[PDB]
């Protein structure tokens, strides 16, 4: 008896969240604590408590934060800056531990595996970075020519998956290879910026993208084959796209019209569910720990939290 409800439970407030595109400025960690990038300051939300921490601010004028990544055991925050950095901040005693610079551009994207952080900057250019090491910058991979907005890893680790604003999708290798720091595909049958990037947690070699305005259309790929398994017309820009294994579905936001999110069944690609609400496009979804509950961060300056995945007793 699946009853979705067809409204979140929680609406969380988010003033001055900056209505651009390319930033992933939320994210859950496993610790069950949102971060929220607000304009020039990080916000730590515990889901438990409903406390809530400023854990930082930029100092300088024009300055704001274009990304944050939890590390994996949630206990350390990455967070990338208009500025070009790349910030590793200690939660717990809520102190800056680096401040990582090597990028030429603001750093919009990021993504871990297990101590190497990596990094997405308008510039095109992805960093390896070993937060470990006094020479953090371990590794470049350059297969963009425009800014790189989808930036994740597999959850086995062996491949890494970008998307960026010039309509590509690469997927590189955990390590350089037989070609060095070569992607082992690239994907160009969207015709706009893929935001949306997403593994499939029970099929190793499966991805899920998604374009934006001008492209409105998910892809299921195979990277191992690098054939693409299915071309769903979603009729709107698709900002990100999460995989849910409690009932196998994929779930995508989206912008104009409708501002909406849409529950689809895999691998049938069956629409299951629509759920509304935001006034405005939205920017990023981002699962809590337990994988019921998605949220969703939005240009009408809300965070929606929607009990929509949950395995009722
Ligand atoms: C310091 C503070 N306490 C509540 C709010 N506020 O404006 O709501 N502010 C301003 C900073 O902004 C947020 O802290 N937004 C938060 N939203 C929120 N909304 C209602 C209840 C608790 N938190 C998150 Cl998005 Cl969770 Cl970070």
């Amino acid at each position: 008896c699946r009853y979705i409800p067809s409204l979140p439970d929680r609406i969380l407030d988010a003033p001055e969240i900056r209505n651009d595109y390319y930033l992933n400025l939320v994210d859950w960690s496993s610790g069950n604590v949102l971060a929220v990038a607000l304009d020039n300051s990080v916000y730590l939300w515990s889901a438990s408590s409903g406390d809530i921490l400023q854990l930082l601010q930029m100092e300088q004028p024009g300055e704001y934060i274009s990304s944050v990544a939890w590390i994996k055991e949630g206990n350390y925050l990455a967070v990338g800056t208009s500025s070009a950095e790349v910030q590793l901040w200690d939660v717990q005693q809520q102190k800056r531990l680096r401040n990582m610079t090597s990028h030429s551009a603001r750093v919009g994207s990021l993504s871990w595996n297990s101590y190497i952080l990596s990094s997405g900057s308008r510039s095109g250019h992805i960093h390896h970075h070993d937060v470990r090491v006094a020479e953090h910058h371990v590794a470049t991979l350059s297969g963009h020519s425009q800014e790189v907005c989808g930036l994740r890893w597999a959850p086995d680790g062996r491949h890494l998956a970008s998307g960026g604003n010039d309509n590509l999708v690469n997927v590189w290798p955990s390590a350089p290879g037989e070609g060095g720091w070569v992607p082992l595909q690239t994907f160009t049958q969207h015709q706009g910026a893929v935001k949306a990037v997403a593994w499939c947690p029970w099929q190793s070699n499966v991805l899920a993208t998604g374009g934006g305005t001008s492209d409105r259309h998910i892809r299921i790929w195979n990277v191992c084959s690098g054939a693409c398994l299915s071309a769903v017309d979603a009729h709107s820009q698709v900002c990100s796209i999460l995989w849910s294994p409690h009932y196998k579905e994929l779930i995508s936001g989206h912008g104009f019209a409708q501002n909406q999110l849409v529950i689809w069944k895999y691998p049938t690609m069956a629409k299951v569910a629509e759920l509304k609400g935001h006034t405005s496009r939205v920017l990023s979804l981002t699962m809590s720990p337990d994988g019921a509950t998605v949220a969703s961060a939005a240009a009408d300056e809300t965070l929606r939290l929607w009990r929509c995945f949950e395995l009722d007793p």
